[PDB]
């Protein structure tokens, strides 16, 4: 239930930033442990932490493969799905459809953006 | 959120899937890449695969170090706890309790446990 998926996420969140905030005093944040800090921000209820979360994976962008990019965009595009920023997590879905066409979960979340546009 | 959440979960699973049966096929699985989709497992809407992710769970148990452990142990309290394999989730989550009793999620956890009991007729 509600309570369930609360105390997951709260034990996933303590321990990813104070994974993330120990590496950032030691000058060397490795991508997974940006990445997963960052996938608990787009996940959140409130809005300051999408946008952290967002802010971290356009950072992660440029500095991984391109089977990290996708999941880098993919979730690029979760994040500003629920900041409804509708048209620009379009574009981020379709560019991902674009490399991989039968994606079925980037299928399925572009028919979430535009349902919530219509 | 609910179609939205199906969206993240088989995204996560299919990611770590197929990095597990590719270093499965490989011979050496990391304790890093078996724990990640175990947790995805746990996490899952399907109880066949809560089940496959307590088994993963279940091998790093005496591997994993102190502070492993616990992860292991926590979400071991978790898998349990949705299959409502009640009294197996009360002694993962209050072994936990032992060693850290100070430990608010675990101390909620233990709580739902015995909510859900209750409300089943226990
Ligand atoms: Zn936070
Ligand atoms: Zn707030
Ligand atoms: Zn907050
Ligand atoms: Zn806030
Ligand atoms: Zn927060
Ligand atoms: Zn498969
Ligand atoms: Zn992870
Ligand atoms: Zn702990
Ligand atoms: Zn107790």
């Amino acid at each position: 239930e509600a309570v369930l998926n609360e105390l997951v996420s709260v034990e996933d969140l303590l321990k990813f930033e104070k994974k993330f905030q120990s590496e950032k005093a030691a000058g060397s944040v490795s991508k997974s442990t940006q990445f997963e800090y960052a996938w608990c921000l787009v996940r959140s209820k409130y809005n300051d932490d999408i946008r952290k979360g967002i802010v971290l994976l356009e950072e992660l962008l440029p500095k991984g493969s391109k089977e990290e990019q996708r999941d880098y965009v993919f979730y690029l595009a979760v994040g500003n799905y629920r900041l409804k920023e509708y048209e620009k997590a379009l574009k981020y879905v379709r560019g991902l459809l674009q490399t991989e066409p039968q994606n079925n979960q980037a299928k399925e979340l572009e028919r979430l953006i535009d349902k919530a546009m219509k």
